[PDB]
Protein backbone atom coordinates (compact mmCIF):
# COMPACT_ATOMS: atom_id res chain seq x y z
CA UNK A 1 0.00 0.00 0.00
CA UNK A 2 0.87 3.68 -0.23
CA UNK A 3 -0.51 7.03 0.89
CA UNK A 4 -0.06 10.59 -0.36
CA UNK A 5 -1.32 13.75 1.37
CA UNK A 6 -0.81 17.44 0.78
CA UNK A 7 0.71 19.47 3.60
CA UNK A 8 -0.08 23.19 3.83
CA UNK A 9 1.64 26.04 5.69
CA UNK A 10 -0.48 27.38 8.56
CA UNK A 11 0.43 31.01 7.86
CA UNK A 12 2.40 33.31 5.57
CA UNK A 13 5.70 32.54 7.35
CA UNK A 14 5.56 28.73 7.11
CA UNK A 15 5.54 28.57 10.92
CA UNK A 16 4.26 24.98 10.67
CA UNK A 17 2.51 22.70 8.19
CA UNK A 18 -0.82 20.89 8.56
CA UNK A 19 -1.91 17.69 6.86
CA UNK A 20 -5.49 16.34 6.88
CA UNK A 21 -5.94 13.02 8.70
CA UNK A 22 -9.08 10.88 8.83
CA UNK A 23 -9.84 9.41 12.27
CA UNK A 24 -12.68 7.07 13.15
CA UNK A 25 -15.85 5.79 11.53
CA UNK A 26 -17.45 7.78 9.99
CA UNK A 27 -14.28 9.74 9.32
CA UNK A 28 -13.51 12.80 11.39
CA UNK A 29 -10.93 14.87 9.51
CA UNK A 30 -8.44 16.78 11.66
CA UNK A 31 -5.49 18.86 10.45
CA UNK A 32 -2.39 17.54 12.19
CA UNK A 33 1.20 18.74 12.42
CA UNK A 34 3.37 15.87 11.16
CA UNK A 35 6.38 15.87 13.46
CA UNK A 36 9.46 13.73 12.73
CA UNK A 37 10.84 14.90 16.09
CA UNK A 38 8.22 13.20 18.29
CA UNK A 39 6.28 9.95 18.45
CA UNK A 40 2.76 10.64 19.76
CA UNK A 41 -0.38 11.05 17.65
CA UNK A 42 -2.49 13.33 19.81
CA UNK A 43 -5.60 15.36 19.09
CA UNK A 44 -7.85 18.04 20.45
CA UNK A 45 -10.97 16.19 21.49
CA UNK A 46 -14.36 16.25 23.17
CA UNK A 47 -12.36 15.57 26.36
CA UNK A 48 -10.17 18.68 26.10
CA UNK A 49 -10.76 21.25 28.84
CA UNK A 50 -13.26 23.61 27.22
CA UNK A 51 -11.37 26.82 28.04
CA UNK A 52 -8.32 25.38 26.26
CA UNK A 53 -10.12 24.91 22.93
CA UNK A 54 -10.23 27.98 20.68
CA UNK A 55 -11.22 27.18 17.09
CA UNK A 56 -9.65 23.74 16.67
CA UNK A 57 -11.52 20.83 15.18
CA UNK A 58 -12.00 18.11 17.80
CA UNK A 59 -12.09 14.32 17.71
CA UNK A 60 -15.17 12.91 19.45
CA UNK A 61 -14.53 9.23 20.12
CA UNK A 62 -18.13 8.57 21.20
CA UNK A 63 -19.19 9.33 17.61
CA UNK A 64 -16.78 6.77 16.13
CA UNK A 65 -18.04 3.22 15.91
CA UNK A 66 -14.47 1.93 15.71
CA UNK A 67 -13.09 3.85 18.71
CA UNK A 68 -12.14 1.86 21.80
CA UNK A 69 -10.82 3.25 25.08
CA UNK A 70 -7.33 1.88 25.75
CA UNK A 71 -8.02 1.02 29.35
CA UNK A 72 -5.72 2.59 31.90
CA UNK A 73 -3.53 4.33 29.33
CA UNK A 74 -2.44 7.93 29.76
CA UNK A 75 0.05 10.20 28.01
CA UNK A 76 1.90 13.43 28.74
CA UNK A 77 4.40 15.19 26.53
CA UNK A 78 6.58 18.28 26.69
CA UNK A 79 8.15 19.69 23.54
CA UNK A 80 11.44 21.51 23.00
CA UNK A 81 9.63 24.83 22.65
CA UNK A 82 8.14 24.54 26.15
CA UNK A 83 4.64 23.53 25.07
CA UNK A 84 2.88 20.45 26.43
CA UNK A 85 -0.27 18.34 26.41
CA UNK A 86 -1.66 15.24 28.15
CA UNK A 87 -4.68 12.97 28.33
CA UNK A 88 -5.99 9.44 27.79
CA UNK A 89 -5.92 7.07 24.82
CA UNK A 90 -8.22 5.43 22.29
CA UNK A 91 -7.50 3.06 19.47
CA UNK A 92 -9.23 3.84 16.20
CA UNK A 93 -8.86 3.70 12.43
CA UNK A 94 -6.56 6.40 11.06
CA UNK A 95 -6.02 7.19 7.39
CA UNK A 96 -3.52 9.53 5.75
CA UNK A 97 -3.78 10.22 2.05
CA UNK A 98 -5.50 6.90 1.38
CA UNK A 99 -3.26 4.76 3.64
CA UNK A 100 -5.22 3.19 6.50
CA UNK A 101 -4.06 1.84 9.86
CA UNK A 102 -6.53 0.03 12.09
CA UNK A 103 -5.97 0.01 15.84
CA UNK A 104 -3.84 3.16 15.86
CA UNK A 105 -3.34 4.78 19.26
CA UNK A 106 -5.09 8.15 19.15
CA UNK A 107 -4.10 10.16 22.20
CA UNK A 108 -6.99 12.36 23.29
CA UNK A 109 -5.99 15.60 25.00
CA UNK A 110 -7.56 16.49 28.31
CA UNK A 111 -5.12 19.40 28.74
CA UNK A 112 -3.04 21.46 26.31
CA UNK A 113 -0.70 24.39 26.97
CA UNK A 114 -1.48 27.94 25.90
CA UNK A 115 0.60 27.78 22.70
CA UNK A 116 -1.62 24.99 21.39
CA UNK A 117 -4.85 26.73 22.41
CA UNK A 118 -3.70 29.92 20.70
CA UNK A 119 -3.05 28.18 17.39
CA UNK A 120 -6.47 27.54 15.94
CA UNK A 121 -5.05 25.91 12.79
CA UNK A 122 -3.40 22.87 14.43
CA UNK A 123 -5.77 20.16 15.65
CA UNK A 124 -3.00 17.92 17.04
CA UNK A 125 0.30 16.27 16.17
CA UNK A 126 1.19 13.10 14.29
CA UNK A 127 4.57 11.88 15.45
CA UNK A 128 6.97 10.28 12.97
CA UNK A 129 10.11 9.79 15.10
CA UNK A 130 10.89 6.34 16.50
CA UNK A 131 8.29 4.64 18.68
CA UNK A 132 10.76 4.42 21.58
CA UNK A 133 9.88 8.08 22.29
CA UNK A 134 6.12 7.47 22.55
CA UNK A 135 4.85 8.68 25.94
CA UNK A 136 1.86 6.38 26.50
CA UNK A 137 1.94 4.65 29.88
CA UNK A 138 1.92 1.92 31.08
CA UNK A 139 2.07 0.36 27.59
CA UNK A 140 4.04 2.35 25.01
CA UNK A 141 2.32 2.69 21.63
CA UNK A 142 3.54 2.68 18.04
CA UNK A 143 3.56 5.56 15.59
CA UNK A 144 1.36 5.62 12.51
CA UNK A 145 4.41 4.89 10.35
CA UNK A 146 5.56 1.99 12.54
CA UNK A 147 2.07 0.47 12.35
CA UNK A 148 1.83 0.96 8.57
CA UNK A 149 5.36 -0.06 7.67
CA UNK A 150 4.91 -3.78 7.02
CA UNK A 151 2.00 -3.07 4.65
CA UNK A 152 3.80 -0.39 2.66
CA UNK A 153 5.26 -1.11 -0.78
CA UNK A 154 8.58 0.17 0.63
CA UNK A 155 9.21 0.99 4.32
CA UNK A 156 9.68 4.72 3.77
CA UNK A 157 7.99 8.06 3.97
CA UNK A 158 9.02 11.30 2.31
CA UNK A 159 8.68 14.95 3.24
CA UNK A 160 8.47 17.53 0.45
CA UNK A 161 7.69 20.78 2.23
CA UNK A 162 6.96 23.94 0.25
CA UNK A 163 8.31 27.43 0.66
CA UNK A 164 5.25 29.62 1.11
CA UNK A 165 3.31 26.89 -0.73
CA UNK A 166 1.80 23.45 -0.20
CA UNK A 167 3.88 20.29 -0.36
CA UNK A 168 3.49 16.56 0.11
CA UNK A 169 3.96 13.69 2.56
CA UNK A 170 4.14 10.31 0.82
CA UNK A 171 4.12 6.90 2.50
CA UNK A 172 5.46 3.74 0.93
CA UNK A 173 7.04 5.08 -2.27
CA UNK A 174 9.53 7.58 -3.63
CA UNK A 175 8.09 9.95 -6.25
CA UNK A 176 10.97 10.18 -8.70
CA UNK A 177 9.34 13.21 -10.37
CA UNK A 178 9.50 15.27 -7.15
CA UNK A 179 13.23 16.03 -7.08
CA UNK A 180 16.15 16.86 -9.34
CA UNK A 181 19.39 14.91 -9.62
CA UNK A 182 19.96 12.01 -7.23
CA UNK A 183 19.04 11.29 -3.63
CA UNK A 184 22.07 11.12 -1.34
CA UNK A 185 21.58 8.76 1.59
CA UNK A 186 23.31 9.20 4.91
CA UNK A 187 23.52 7.19 8.14
CA UNK A 188 21.03 7.56 11.00
CA UNK A 189 21.45 6.97 14.71
CA UNK A 190 18.24 5.98 16.47
CA UNK A 191 19.89 6.04 19.92
CA UNK A 192 17.98 9.15 21.05
CA UNK A 193 14.77 8.14 19.21
CA UNK A 194 15.25 10.76 16.48
CA UNK A 195 16.15 10.79 12.80
CA UNK A 196 19.66 11.82 13.84
CA UNK A 197 22.37 12.22 11.21
CA UNK A 198 25.65 14.05 10.57
CA UNK A 199 25.92 16.85 8.03
CA UNK A 200 29.31 17.16 6.36
CA UNK A 201 29.55 20.96 6.57
CA UNK A 202 28.23 24.28 5.37
CA UNK A 203 28.72 27.38 3.26
CA UNK A 204 27.35 30.91 3.58
CA UNK A 205 26.24 32.54 0.34
CA UNK A 206 28.83 32.11 -2.40
CA UNK A 207 31.53 31.42 0.19
CA UNK A 208 33.78 28.39 0.37
CA UNK A 209 32.42 25.18 1.86
CA UNK A 210 33.62 24.38 5.38
CA UNK A 211 34.01 20.65 5.93
CA UNK A 212 32.92 19.92 9.49
CA UNK A 213 30.69 17.28 11.07
CA UNK A 214 27.38 18.62 12.40
CA UNK A 215 25.26 16.07 14.25
CA UNK A 216 21.58 16.95 14.28
CA UNK A 217 18.02 15.78 13.77
CA UNK A 218 15.69 16.00 10.79
CA UNK A 219 12.64 17.54 12.45
CA UNK A 220 9.58 18.57 10.46
CA UNK A 221 7.91 19.80 13.65
CA UNK A 222 10.51 22.52 14.29
CA UNK A 223 10.17 25.72 12.25
CA UNK A 224 13.77 26.95 12.17
CA UNK A 225 17.31 25.71 11.56
CA UNK A 226 19.26 25.46 14.85
CA UNK A 227 23.03 25.04 14.46
CA UNK A 228 26.18 25.55 16.55
CA UNK A 229 26.91 29.12 17.59
CA UNK A 230 30.07 29.27 15.48
CA UNK A 231 28.14 28.39 12.30
CA UNK A 232 25.29 30.77 13.07
CA UNK A 233 27.67 33.66 13.82
CA UNK A 234 29.44 33.06 10.50
CA UNK A 235 26.09 33.27 8.69
CA UNK A 236 24.78 36.44 10.33
CA UNK A 237 28.16 38.20 10.01
CA UNK A 238 27.34 38.38 6.28
CA UNK A 239 24.18 40.45 6.94
CA UNK A 240 24.76 44.14 7.66
CA UNK A 241 23.16 45.15 10.91
CA UNK A 242 22.30 41.63 12.09
CA UNK A 243 22.74 40.98 15.80
CA UNK A 244 21.81 38.51 18.48
CA UNK A 245 19.15 40.00 20.72
CA UNK A 246 18.67 38.47 24.15
CA UNK A 247 15.44 40.47 24.55
CA UNK A 248 13.93 39.10 21.33
CA UNK A 249 15.40 35.62 21.76
CA UNK A 250 17.80 35.23 18.87
CA UNK A 251 19.32 36.77 15.79
CA UNK A 252 17.44 39.63 14.22
CA UNK A 253 18.30 41.59 11.09
CA UNK A 254 17.13 44.72 9.27
CA UNK A 255 14.06 43.95 7.23
CA UNK A 256 15.69 45.90 4.36
CA UNK A 257 18.43 43.26 4.03
CA UNK A 258 18.91 40.80 1.22
CA UNK A 259 19.81 37.52 2.98
CA UNK A 260 22.53 35.21 1.67
CA UNK A 261 21.81 31.54 1.02
CA UNK A 262 22.99 28.79 3.35
CA UNK A 263 24.33 25.47 2.08
CA UNK A 264 24.52 22.28 4.13
CA UNK A 265 26.34 19.09 3.23
CA UNK A 266 24.85 15.62 2.90
CA UNK A 267 27.82 13.38 2.22
CA UNK A 268 29.43 14.83 -0.89
CA UNK A 269 26.13 16.45 -1.92
CA UNK A 270 24.97 19.97 -1.11
CA UNK A 271 21.52 21.39 -0.30
CA UNK A 272 21.13 25.13 -0.84
CA UNK A 273 18.66 27.07 1.32
CA UNK A 274 17.80 30.32 -0.51
CA UNK A 275 18.17 33.49 1.53
CA UNK A 276 14.46 34.25 1.44
CA UNK A 277 13.76 30.98 3.32
CA UNK A 278 15.67 32.47 6.27
CA UNK A 279 13.36 35.50 6.63
CA UNK A 280 10.72 35.14 9.38
CA UNK A 281 9.48 38.69 9.13
CA UNK A 282 9.01 41.52 11.59
CA UNK A 283 9.60 40.68 15.24
CA UNK A 284 6.32 42.46 16.04
CA UNK A 285 3.76 43.98 13.72
CA UNK A 286 5.14 47.04 11.95
CA UNK A 287 8.72 46.59 13.14
CA UNK A 288 11.65 47.00 10.77
CA UNK A 289 13.59 44.36 12.71
CA UNK A 290 13.10 40.88 11.27
CA UNK A 291 13.57 37.49 12.92
CA UNK A 292 16.17 35.13 11.50
CA UNK A 293 15.50 31.58 10.37
CA UNK A 294 18.94 30.28 11.38
CA UNK A 295 19.46 30.36 15.15
CA UNK A 296 21.91 28.97 17.68
CA UNK A 297 21.33 25.53 19.15
CA UNK A 298 23.48 26.40 22.18
CA UNK A 299 21.54 25.37 25.26
CA UNK A 300 19.10 23.22 23.25
CA UNK A 301 21.59 20.39 23.51
CA UNK A 302 21.04 19.25 19.93
CA UNK A 303 21.23 20.72 16.44
CA UNK A 304 17.90 20.73 14.60
CA UNK A 305 17.40 20.62 10.85
CA UNK A 306 13.90 22.06 11.02
CA UNK A 307 11.58 23.24 8.27
CA UNK A 308 13.92 26.01 7.05
CA UNK A 309 16.41 23.31 6.00
CA UNK A 310 14.04 20.50 5.09
CA UNK A 311 11.85 22.59 2.78
CA UNK A 312 14.91 23.16 0.55
CA UNK A 313 15.04 19.41 -0.11
CA UNK A 314 13.11 16.28 -0.95
CA UNK A 315 13.71 14.17 2.17
CA UNK A 316 13.45 10.39 2.45
CA UNK A 317 12.87 8.86 5.88
CA UNK A 318 13.95 5.29 5.22
CA UNK A 319 12.57 2.96 7.89
CA UNK A 320 14.33 -0.18 6.72
CA UNK A 321 15.85 -2.47 9.35
CA UNK A 322 18.80 -0.09 9.43
CA UNK A 323 17.20 3.34 8.97
CA UNK A 324 18.79 6.02 6.77
CA UNK A 325 17.92 9.52 5.56
CA UNK A 326 18.00 10.68 1.96
CA UNK A 327 18.21 14.24 0.63
CA UNK A 328 17.76 15.53 -2.91
CA UNK A 329 17.57 19.02 -4.36
CA UNK A 330 14.28 19.95 -6.00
Amino acid sequence: STGSATTTPIDSLDDAYITPVQIGTPAQTLNLDFDTGSSDLWVFSSETTASEVDGQTIYTPSKSTTAKLLSGATWSISYGDGSSSSGDVYTDTVSVGGLTVTGQAVESAKKVSSSFTEDSTIDGLLGLAFSTLNTVSPTQQKTFFDNAKASLDSPVFTADLGYHAPGTYNFGFIDTTAYTGSITYTAVSTKQGFWEWTSTGYAVGSGTFKSTSIDGIADTGTTLLYLPATVVSAYWAQVSGAKSSSSVGGYVFPCSATLPSFTFGVGSARIVIPGDYIDFGPISTGSSSCFGGIQSSAGIGINIFGDVALKAAFVVFNGATTPTLGFASK
